[PDB]
DNA sequence: TTAACAGTCACCCCCCAACTAA
DNA sequence: TTAGTTGGGGGGTGACTGTTAA
DNA sequence: TTAACAGTCACCCCCCAACTAA
DNA sequence: TTAGTTGGGGGGTGACTGTTAA
């Protein structure tokens, strides 16, 4: 909101020319990744005659000058109350950012999933045959049809959930093992 | 703050038992450390029977359902400017409960300091001289000194960064091998 | 360090709810 | 308490390939 | 997982600014 | 950029001892 409409910074030299380059480049090769477009559009910046990166610095630095005013004047004009909003939609961005970021990295070293209830497996085992013109509708249903269940019918389920929190005990086990190796206590079970 | 005048939640029943059995404990052992007498109340609550423990419990619900009540009426009467700050009161507390927590560590497992500059070094061997009676007013009249100071003489300084520089990498080196003992790449780089 | 440009991909997040380890 | 787990549609986003500089 | 109580300790934080590695 | 480093005055806080439960 106040983050939206504050001023944003200019685009340095190389990615002026990237933001230029790359329409003309994915043009003439359709079928060609774009890593591979920026790969040569870099060399072609590496290669440009430092008389023509200048052009693009020089607009940099002229847009710095609008910027400098531009984000002066929005800071000035903001209240009390606007400015907290801004600091806290930043550091809103910043943890959401860096959340997702440490997702991807315990992924990535492979940490096991934490346990499936009986609820879980009985979502698992019973969604797509239930009613619902859509996934939130589904869910309703499969959550109608959880509570209606018997006694019997949850113990099926009970089992189920209890052979994978003994999945996941072991498997933390091994994890965090491997974890204390790899030089990463910080991320055991305190 | 707005966090500052929010209700806060009740105190569970071990805290309630801490809490008016610290005093007790205090007057009667005055030379005790608080540890010592936590240690010794924690047990005197494991000791209590259920029948007594469960009054504690008692007190507590029933307070609950007053909380319940004072935050639902706060809460009414709160600002979306007020309900915004509290929400960012609480998250600020957060991460620097969070930061204090890792800045504490590093210094128990005793982190050696960073590199100081050609600045620092100045600062450090001149605030004394420097005229003012308050610290920010006494450093202010260093560095429009530090901007006067020749390039000559400032090179006097840059010599004797490097010195301290030699010897940040060395306990640096013995920390860091001690540090992969305790098993933790997560501090290095 | 990391935000600042972009096309494509493959992964994460939001929502609906319930349940539960940390 | 939060956060992650079952399901997926329909949004959102970091890594990849690069350089610049706040 | 962490907030909820408290006494003591040994720090940490935040301000003034400048400087600079990541 | 951020964060940490030089200085310190004037407050603030996690670890330590513990249990409960949101
Ligand atoms: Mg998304
Ligand atoms: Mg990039």
């Amino acid at each position: 909101s106040v983050l939206a409409s504050c001023p944003k910074k200019p685009v340095s030299s190389y990615l002026r020319f990237s933001k230029e380059q790359l329409p003309i480049f994915k043009a003439q090769n359709p079928d060609a990744k774009t890593t591979e477009l920026i790969r040569r559009i870099a060399q072609r910046w590496r290669e440009l005659p430092d008389s023509k990166k200048k052009i693009y610095q020089d607009a940099y630095r002229a847009e710095w000058q609008v910027y400098k005013e531009e984000i002066s004047r929005f800071k000035e004009q903001l209240t009390p109350s606007q400015i907290m909003s801004l600091e806290k939609e930043i550091m809103d961005k910043h943890l959401k950012r860096k959340a997702m970021t440490k997702k991807k990295e315990l992924t990535l070293l492979g940490k096991p999933k934490r346990p499936r209830s009986a609820y879980n497996v009985y979502v698992a085992e019973r969604f797509q045959e239930a009613k619902g013109d859509s996934p939130q509708e589904k869910l309703k249903t499969v959550k109608e049809n959880w509570k209606n269940l018997s006694d019997s019918e949850k113990e099926l389920y009970i089992q189920h959930a209890k052979e994978d929190e003994t999945r996941y005990h072991n498997e933390m086990k091994s994890w965090e093992e491997q974890m204390i190796e790899v030089g990463r206590k910080d991320l055991l079970r305190r």
